[PDB]
C-alpha cells in the first residue's frame, strides 16, 4: 500500500541541476 520508490526518484533527479 504505502510506497516510496517514485518519491525518491523525484528528489534525486532534481539535485542533478544543483551540483
Amino acid at each position: 500500500f504505502l510506497s516510496l520508490i517514485p518519491h525518491a526518484i523525484n528528489a534525486v533527479s532534481a539535485l542533478a541541476n544543483h551540483g
